[PDB]
């Protein structure tokens, strides 16, 4: 669920997830990604687009932490959603080096909207 994703983002990045990532660039919370962090969201949106069995927003899944990584429970019916969320939270962590707070106020008109992002 979205509530779990937020927890994953908070632990992966140490940032408050709503302020920091719910509205970032052109893809987070929604065009061509403006940077690496925005690309994480682009990939995440596409990942969610392949989910058929569960509600990406509403359904909860099962996971753990092992040695710095998120491990999705393979037995859970919504494990594909977990994998999407694991990947975006990890991707955010891996791109904090170029994260820019100015991208939270990114004007949608500046986004070059593409036809096939996935
Ligand atoms: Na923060
Ligand atoms: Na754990």
């Amino acid at each position: 669920s979205l509530l779990q994703l937020r927890k994953m983002i908070k632990k992966m990045t140490n940032k408050e997830p709503i302020l920091s990532y719910s509205k970032y660039g052109c893809n987070c919370g929604m065009g061509k990604p403006v940077d690496a962090t925005d690309t994480c969201c682009s990939i995440h949106n596409c990942c969610y687009g392949k989910v058929t069995s569960c509600s990406t927003k509403w359904d909860s899944y099962s996971y753990s932490w092992e040695n710095g990584d998120i491990v999705c429970d393979e037995k859970h019916p919504c494990k594909d959603v977990c994998e999407c969320d694991k990947a975006v939270a990890t991707c955010f962590r891996d791109n904090l080096d170029t994260y820019k707070k100015r991208n939270i106020f990114h004007p949608t008109s500046s986004c070059v909207k593409v036809s096939t992002p996935c």
